[PDB]
């Protein structure tokens, strides 16, 4: 499919990375979707008036490791780092797929974008906004806090990645030329 752009879905188990997929490829919240099943799904979309193809792996299962997982990290051109606001656990964990992601690319600069997502469970936050916003500074990545039950801010979050998936390719491009 012309020049896809693989991205990788992390995060913690049952923060709703199945159900952000979902609802940005066929805005459809899941019902009892299966939290065992890791797959990757095409979509196609257009940025600032550009399209672009699009490969997203939903991570998931409790083996250590996954031959689909082992190919993504490698080749994943961005990385959609989730938690859930309520469930600070979760959060923390999103420190530990940072580091994995070095300890796989043996980089910092791989495009990321930081979600805490169940915005709408309001009366059961334990993260607050600025929290994640003061994490996503530390990274220097672009921050959303979504909701996929109503699919509130769900585009957003692939945009702003695809966004510096091309604004890091345009600057390499650039440097080549020099
Ligand atoms: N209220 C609310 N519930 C959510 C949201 N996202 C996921 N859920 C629920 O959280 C549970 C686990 O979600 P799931 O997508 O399977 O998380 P995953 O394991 O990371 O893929 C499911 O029962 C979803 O209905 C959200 O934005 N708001
Ligand atoms: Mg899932």
């Amino acid at each position: 499919l012309s020049r896809e752009y693989k991205l990788v879905m992390l995060g913690a188990g049952g923060v709703g990375k199945s159900a952000m997929t979902m609802q940005f490829i066929s805005h459809r919240f899941p019902e009892d979707h299966d939290p065992t099943i890791e797959d990757a799904y095409k979509i196609r979309i257009r940025i600032d008036d550009e399209p672009a193809n699009l490969d997203i792996l939903d991570t998931a299962g409790q083996a250590e490791f996954t031959a689909m997982r082992d190919q993504y990290m490698r080749a994943g051109e961005g990385f959609i780092i989730c938690y859930s606001i309520t469930d600070r656990r979760s959060f923390h964990e999103v420190r530990e797929f940072k580091q994995l992601i070095y300890r796989v690319r043996r980089t910092d600069d791989t495009p990321v974008v930081l979600v805490g997502n169940k915005s709408d469970l309001k009366q059961l936050r334990q993260v607050t906004k600025e929290e994640g916003l003061a994490l996503a500074r530390e990274f220097s990545c672009p921050f959303f806090e979504t909701s996929a039950a109503y699919r509130y801010y769900i585009d957003d979050v692939f945009h702003a990645l695809v966004r510096e998936i091309r604004r890091k390719e345009k600057e390499a491009v650039l440097a080549m030329e020099k």
